[PDB]
């Protein structure tokens, strides 16, 4: 119920970087110029993405829950609506910046007001839900994207970010005050209060327990962080959201959609590619639940660095060769191999180790430095990366990150597989 | 038993490869010094090959096909007592020599035998029989290489590959005058009548009329051969010969006797790794019976050598990583997979494509001169590649390997048409 209805804000986070994928897709009549700065059009929107998210948390520590939600909802409507018309230089830096402080703010603020509102033990297989909400988001992103035709449409498609932005506007309107907010600033009173609004009378001294001890000992224990072991041991899961998000996903379904485009000569198969692509990845990122619990902690983001390692290789094959075409079709058969991959180990099962690795002791500014850092892997991604896209005639992307799929099980196994069998 | 014990003449033959893997198991408690030996030592092996495969057919034309197959027979009693015991290094130069020109009297020689005394309505598809008791009697050889505890008991096995030598040479036995070396040396009375016992007379008008019609227009177009265009195509049906062994089980059947047990750890899993293996080997043999037809040969060629990369790689990185006693495990694996690939494509597929390129009427020049530069390739791999053996710790061969079924996957689409059609 309640929770579906934030998922669509999860989901948001998918329709965002679809329709940026979307974007990729759709981009020379909207007049870019070129995939250059097209490579600093997503930098301008994940940059907005860092400086968000940054300033995500302490301005939450300023501000409070509700009204800052909401005052994201309303950056959702106004910056997709603002991008909803193209002009200059100008607003596609700015439109692209507004839009990312609205997406880091909206994937870093979700868990936190979930924690307020619903209890700690909570975040399970159904968060997991979450995350292939930003899956399905992916799915009717790209769908209504190459669904329609002509050139101000998609930019009308970011007006209908805007339709659920004002539903997600309508999506926080609709909350009591910040609860768990209250809890740890000594206002106890309403938090306790929406507490009893849903469930009942029975757990909540033990729930109260619960959350109010994740905040109190994140505030005991962050004493200790700012410098050594911890500092250090987290620039570990720093260089590992690196070897982690480095062969990664985000600019690789942007880039999907544009040699979807730069290989074929007609885009229907930017629909089968695209939304064949992604409604495996749904399928994949449902599989999630299956193996977070089924294989193991270990051989399942190894297979994946290995799978990527391998369809990167024929891949890049069929496009040397002078294949293009083949390497097309195939270029479908291939990456979405890739697909299957990153489905089956590196998007969930890395995580559910991740938190799963520290001591109990603290998260926030922690994991979300983890979390800037992982971004800043993005960033120069989508940078970088479509520029030599556009010239090399490339054989280098998918072999350079077959060695990222390789320095990155470097990262595997001399940091955390277990050796043996 | 008539193409039961001639296809024993099939199992004699890869036996003596198989003889090699036991080998590669038992080679340091020997006198070797050193693993570069090996090298030399399985070179002398396919040099005796090589001289004992040209001089197959010029010699057989001088003074006959029965006495040929069978003198070839008794090269292989000669060559295999003679390999039965050991001092010093010489009579393993000398008898994989001796061994060897007999092997390559296998090869060149008994299906052609098997192609006069049996109608030409036989040799091809269960000639393709004949391909499975051979991988039978590789498997089955190393497998008692492997049974047999000992270096003087596995030397008791070299007499006991006199035995199957001689069994063939009992094939050979009781037979009479060699028919169509009569049909075509104008000696044909016993060739007319002989094709008389054997199939009974009702198709043999049509057949004797289709090998004195095939040795007529052989008679015709052996001249405008050995010279350009054709030559071309030579030269690159022996390219096919080359990226036929610098990519295959040649090296890794021995050496991974070798592997799984010098890499292995302990030669149980020379056993079980090594003739376990084997014994994937015929699976997918089984599976070579059958898919001759439905899917694609070029394309599996491609997929094949696709998954020996695959493998090629996997096994490359699982070492780096240096987990040899985990690495090995997975290496009886990798193996299985560089066996598999291999297996579904160009153990058997690229050699009958050799006779589905080349023209209906000529073929033995070209098809032989291909096997002669074919086991260039063999021999290649037994003298350079196993010598590296005792250096580098090595990503390096099946790396390397991995490059080599590389521009064996770059040839194919680049070169290669299909068949079917």
């Amino acid at each position: 119920l309640i929770f579906i209805l934030g998922a669509l804000g999860g989901l948001l986070y998918g329709y965002d970087n679809g329709v940026i994928s979307g974007a990729l897709l759709f981009i020379h009549k909207d007049i870019p110029l070129n995939s250059t700065t097209e490579g600093i059009v997503v930098s301008s929107m994940l940059i907005g993405a860092i400086v968000g998210a940054g300033s995500s948390g302490p301005l939450a520590d300023k501000l409070g829950r509700r009204r800052l939600v909401m005052l994201i909802a309303i950056v959702f409507i106004i910056g997709a609506l603002i991008l909803a018309a193209s002009t200059n230089l100008a607003l596609l830096i700015i439109g692209r910046l507004i839009i990312g402080l609205a997406v880091g703010g909206s994937m870093s603020t979700v868990p936190v007001y979930l924690s307020e509102m619903a209890p700690t033990e909570y975040r399970g297989s159904l968060g997991s839900l979450n995350q292939l909400m930003i899956t399905i988001g992916i799915l009717a992103a790209y769908l209504v994207n190459y669904a329609f035709a002509d050139i101000e449409g998609w930019r009308w498609m970011l007006g209908l970010a805007v339709v659920p932005s004002v539903i997600l506007l309508v999506g926080i309107y609709f909350m009591p005050e910040s609860p768990r907010w209250l809890l740890e600033n000594r206002n106890e009173e309403a938090a306790r209060q929406v507490m009893k609004i849903t469930y009942d009378d029975s757990e909540i001294d033990k729930e109260l327990k619960e959350m109010k001890e994740i905040n109190a000992i994140s505030e005991s224990t962050w004493t200790v962080i700012k410098s050594p072991w911890l500092g250090r041991i987290l620039i570990v899961g720093c260089i590992f959201a690196i070897f982690q998000q480095f062969i990664g996903i985000n600019a690789v379904i942007f880039y999907s959609s544009s040699i979807f485009a730069k290989a074929g000569l007609g885009e229907a198969a930017s629909i089968l590619g695209s939304v064949g692509i992604g409604t495996i990845n749904v399928l994949v990122t449902i599989v999630a639940i299956f193996v977070v619990d089924k294989i193991d902690r270990k051989k399942l983001l190894v297979g994946g660095n290995i799978g990527m390692i391998a369809s990167l290789l024929i891949m890049a094959i069929l496009i040397w060769t002078i294949g293009i075409a083949s390497s097309a079709w195939i270029i479908i058969v291939c990456l979405s191999l890739f697909i299957v991959f990153f489905g089956i180990s590196w998007g969930p099962v890395l995580w559910v180790m991740l938190p799963e690795l520290f001591p109990m002791r603290a998260r926030g500014a922690a994991t979300g430095i983890s979390a800037l850092v992982l971004n800043i892997g993005t960033l120069i991604v989508s940078l970088f990366f479509p520029i030599l896209s556009d010239a090399l005639s490339t054989e280098w992307v998918f072999l350079i990150f077959a060695f990222i799929g390789v320095l990155a099980m470097i990262f595997v196994i001399k940091f955390l597989p277990e050796t043996r069998g």
